[PDB]
């Protein structure tokens, strides 16, 4: 990793990250076979088996009041919530195909002689179909034989404990779908075991290196996917799991951090703040800007981003890290007439905007307070310090390793006359700030 | 459903939705009876029963370090987080009444001879009271008799397994309240079973059709409610569940989507974006605008909205979908001098803002890439395509069925001279953009 | 608590709150000993013990595809998400030290003869180390002896049920880390029991009163901390729990609420809205402003705030509650030319902005609709009413007790000529609104 402190704008850019981009969704349809449990009855009073049977029938009946479909410029603000909404739209759209009675029987037909099969739906979409039959097999082969004419308080406690082991997964699947109205927020271990997740990732329509990274880091696949209830069909619970396809890996990414750049003359301030902070990743000849926090996530040098969360930006947008004052690109900034003191942590350090009214210092976990910082924008290396403080507020630096570089330059905010600085601006092109000053003076 | 593409503003409006509005809260107070478990002791070493007894006493003691109260213009930004905060304020306010010692004894008195009773609190609020006594009954009638003088390693394993079945609900109730500091985020199956949820909804102060919809879709009632711990009173755990009352159903709702409308002349751009996107629902003679995402949620043609999340808007606000340029209503927009290419998915299609610098196409799940899109704002029907792409970013269209209509009109952005277009604006009335151009030229 | 209604700005300030500020993180490292389970085999077919053994080995193997690090001006917008990101950076930074093989052996060495030990890491940071050995002890001392040559279908069901009791905690630890990709969102009862949480809080580097408050309210410590997986080392699962250190308590805090202040003349409106809403707390000679919702949380008179979420503001910023029009502090506001009717709930009442187009009233839970409100900004006491409504939207008031006071003053919005009121402003200093009017007229 290589981090550049951009002195002219009180910002950093950290390069050397490797992309892991979610480019598609792989659909794994499940049929969890429960078995013939309605036709089982316990009439000999309270029992361990009766308790497990009553839980199982109550969970199966509860599943029918759950339904996932039919009833039973500020760049960051433009992209906010898009990927999350896009994920639900995609999942609900294919669930509409799967929910058809004919599509379900076709799924069950593909699973008659095996526990896994690749299937194509009526809309031409290819999915993986998986059967889960232990509970049905236990009910048919073992439990029903032991309840000869409705006597469940049998001396075999192994049978009662076996029942509670075999129905645990089905009960959790019902809990997770009933609590979330049919759309789970993630892929639990009851929707998809480790073996099933490894089997589904291996079947994804992408290349070997992508599948190897997803297999070796499948807890992240778990975290980025979700499950949708399709419905109950006979004694089978049918749901689908949307698995993220990380189809592009190891392309260049970089992150931009920024803090308020304030310059003062005669007690008055001119301040600006870069509004292009966040992650950038390249793919197939274009650069995508991911302006919102929840949309990208690092694991070491790799950054996991949802492509549906980004905005395609021009290549020239990188000149905001180069010649922000003179560039022809409309570099986005906000402005203020009064300073904000704060800390913007970087991958390899911290940006410290320390202005009049606060005290700032850097600290060591072994040695304590190292030094007080001077007023202005300061760049602290995580080799220089372990913590940075604004007054008493502690900011713990990362310990990520990499080379830091200072790209010298007079802060653009220093060129402003505070007496002529415009009204506070929010997410405006920087040349519109200059245009405001130049027009108001003419 | 009927979707109109508004060519003059690069936006859509989809009508035909049916409201499900949360209008009130129904309070269900629970007394979970644990029984006399403190006066039980296991002195014969490690045991299955001892393990279950130690879990139960540890969970009961842990519940006393949990407390829910006392210690032991940009329309979207104005409404953000209001409903969530309002829900907690309402729940904490009535929990203040219920937490009184006199109010608790009155609740316990109403439940002496039955497991459910309608009760009125000292503040005149009517609640449902529910008793849960299995664990107390098992402890009193069964477990205590088997521990004759502190010997728990008894040959009866049925007793140990029965204990672990009977205490499971109480342990989960303690887990859910301890992890969330007394205020659960939703209504779990341990706070309220399917039968208890069906009983509470049936007792709600609303009409039959509302109760029928809530009963048949009670997983959504689960998802929109939450639970508050009241405290431990003797051997009884007392909590309350706030259940959403969907008191208004099947009134007209509609959703507005929008994408940047950009017009270019001689390499310069004038762009605007509608800032009135989101859900609108009518009720009792007024129109409520729900500007934030998490506040409404669809299930087919029905949309579930929290009324505390909306802003009452004038009826005339709908003319932004009709005569946005000439209307007297202050239609909210943002502006830019440079284009943003993006996709805004609609219920029945997609708005594609495709401008210089990116490539856009529409695809089919059977046939592949259908066609490249021309530069400008395009409306794609979900009958025309299955996916829309900006460069490599895929947006999956919905498969919702309904009639699409194009309402022709010259884009308002085409009327602007880019050389005279104002500084970037955020959530301003559209006539203030024209006023800025007209004033700056005078 | 003492609440002041500020008539000149349609806002309230509520004083008398006591701070509970998260000032640091205490790290509790765990080694959960699983035991020699790989070298156990069941070859006699299906068994209860085999099922528990297969779950345990599958959970142990699944834990190796989980990794938390390396792969296997608008004040509110500036501070949004800072504390959450800072918490993860701090936790990942110390996990980098703990993940070293030498650091792990040192932790295991400190725990050889005891279940708890204070240890200092190579980076000079002091942590608490905790061992959890029941599952290993059960596997070594009890389970392995019962499987004499791979026969697990033994007549001892006590052994099978004991196994399922002893492995429950380890299975849940694996579930919570696998679902969240190694970084749990909170501290569950399986990461840290009540006794371990009480032991860790008692060891925190803070004063007695802070530890007593944290001990007596440790469910909030649970809610504000989280856990990070370090890895699997032999048969030991190693994770760390970041516990919030509430190192400052009972210093003054106050909250500011606001609603649109609109004045109309001849059918035209001039409106402003205070944009300094939120929590303020004092500490060590400075005032910190917490502009975002999720960053502070009340429990009675105490408010729990994360210090990493705030912005250090000048003491003079409080004059926005005193002389907002004449003060030299740049009091932040937004503006509009058209009114927004809404309700801003206060700790001891409600601000009601009731303008043309809507109807507003206050209600009682015993008596019903009390009275219709007049147009303008109204302050309702929670002693006056139980609910406030805008049209049909109900806002339930709190029942918090305290003294209310009206600080009389002509609304600043009344001083504006609507015909000369500027374009809509977002988060601008109030004197810049006056400057816009005065400059545009010159
Ligand atoms: C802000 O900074 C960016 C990045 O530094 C800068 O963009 C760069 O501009 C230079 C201007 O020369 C580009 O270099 C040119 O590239 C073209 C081909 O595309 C060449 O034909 C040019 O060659 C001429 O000049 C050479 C000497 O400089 C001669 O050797 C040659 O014979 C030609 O006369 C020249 O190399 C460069 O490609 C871009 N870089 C990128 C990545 O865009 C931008 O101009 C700056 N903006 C400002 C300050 O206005
Ligand atoms: C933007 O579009 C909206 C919606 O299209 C539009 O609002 C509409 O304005 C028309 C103007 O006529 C309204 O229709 C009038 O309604 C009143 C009663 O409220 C009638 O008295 C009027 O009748 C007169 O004109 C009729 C012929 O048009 C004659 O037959 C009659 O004898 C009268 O002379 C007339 O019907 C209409 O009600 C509204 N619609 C709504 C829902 O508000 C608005 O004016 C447009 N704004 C612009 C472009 O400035
Ligand atoms: C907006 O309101 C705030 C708060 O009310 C206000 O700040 C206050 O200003 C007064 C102005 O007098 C300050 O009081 C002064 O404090 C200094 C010491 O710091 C004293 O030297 C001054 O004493 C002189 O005046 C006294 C009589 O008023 C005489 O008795 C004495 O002999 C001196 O002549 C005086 O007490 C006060 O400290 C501040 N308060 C705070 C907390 O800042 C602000 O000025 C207002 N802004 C406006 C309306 O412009
Ligand atoms: C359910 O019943 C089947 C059939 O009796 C059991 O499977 C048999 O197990 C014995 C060993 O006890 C083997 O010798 C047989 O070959 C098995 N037969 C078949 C068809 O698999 C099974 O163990 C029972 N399940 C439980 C949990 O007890
Ligand atoms: C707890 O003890 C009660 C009382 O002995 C049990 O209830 C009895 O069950 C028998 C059948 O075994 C019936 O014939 C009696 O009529 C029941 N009596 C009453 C008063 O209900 C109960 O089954 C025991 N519970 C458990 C879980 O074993
Ligand atoms: C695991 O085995 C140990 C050793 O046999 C058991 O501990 C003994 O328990 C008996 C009572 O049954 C005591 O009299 C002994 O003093 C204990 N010995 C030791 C060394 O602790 C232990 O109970 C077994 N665990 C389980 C769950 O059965
Ligand atoms: C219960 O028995 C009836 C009659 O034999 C049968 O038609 C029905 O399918 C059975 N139920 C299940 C779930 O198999
Ligand atoms: C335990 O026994 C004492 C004395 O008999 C009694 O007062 C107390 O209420 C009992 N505890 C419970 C929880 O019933
Ligand atoms: C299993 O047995 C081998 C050989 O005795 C030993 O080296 C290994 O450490 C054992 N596994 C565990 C987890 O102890």
């Amino acid at each position: 990793l290589k981090e550049s402190y951009l002195e002219e704008s009180c910002s950093t850019i950290t390069e050397g990250y490797l992309s892991v981009l979610r480019t598609g969704w792989y659909t794994n349809v499940f049929t969890l076979e429960v078995g013939d449990v309605e036709n089982l009855t316990c009439a000999d009073g309270p029992s361990l088996i009766k308790t497990e049977l009553d839980l199982t029938k109550s969970a199966l009946r509860e599943l029918r009041t759950v339904s996932a479909d039919q009833l039973a410029f500020v760049l960051g603000a433009i992209a906010l919530g898009v990927a999350t909404a896009a994920a639900v739209t995609a999942g609900v759209a294919i669930a509409k195909t799967i929910r058809l009675e004919s599509e379900v029987t076709a799924i069950k037909n593909a699973l008659k002689k095996t526990n896994e099969a690749v299937s194509t739906l009526g809309n031409g979409v290819r999915v993986l179909a998986t059967a889960v039959r232990e509970l049905k097999d236990f009910v048919s082969k073992n439990l029903t034989r032991a309840i000869n004419k409705n006597k469940c308080d049998i001396p075999d406690l192994k049978m009662a404990v076996s029942f509670s082991q075999f129905n645990r997964r089905f009960l959790n699947v019902v809990r997770q779908f009933s609590d979330n109205a049919g759309i789970t927020p993630a892929i639990s271990l009851d929707l998809m075991t480790d073996a099933e997740l490894a089997r589904a990732v291996s079947n994804m329509p992408t290349s070997a290196g992508q599948i190897k990274l997803m297999l070796e880091n499948r807890a992240m696949v778990r975290r980025k996917g979700f499950g949708i209830l399709i419905g109950v069909y006979g004694s089978s619970v049918i749901y689908m799991v949307q698995l993220p396809i990380f189809g592009v890996i190891d392309t260049p990414c970089w992150i931009v951090k920024a803090a308020p750049s304030c310059s003062e003359k005669k007690g008055n301030y001119a301040c600006l703040l870069r509004e292009d902070q966040g992650w950038y990743c390249q793919n197939a000849g274009s650069t995508v800007y991911y302006p919102n926090e929840k949309d990208c996530e690092t694991r070491g040098d790799h950054v996991f981003c949802d492509t549906a969360a980004g905005i395609n930006v021009a290549e020239q947008s990188k000149e905001c890290n180069i010649n922000i004052s003179t560039t022809n690109y409309p570099c986005k900034v906000s402005t203020g007439r009064h300073p904000i003191s704060m800390v913007a942590l970087s991958p390899l350090g911290a940006l410290v905007a320390c202005y009049k009214g606060v005290s700032c210092s850097i600290g060591s976990n072994r040695v304590g307070i190292i030094k007080q910082l001077n007023k202005g924008c300061s760049y602290i290396t995580n080799q220089d310090a372990d913590t940075v403080t604004i007054d008493n507020t502690v900011y713990q630096l990362s310990k990520v390793e990499g080379e830091q570089h200072v790209i010298k330059g007079r802060p653009v905010s220093s060129s402003f006359d505070p007496v002529k600085f415009p009204e506070d601006q929010f997410n405006v092109a920087l040349d519109q700030v200059f245009e405001s000053i130049e027009n108001s003076q003419a």
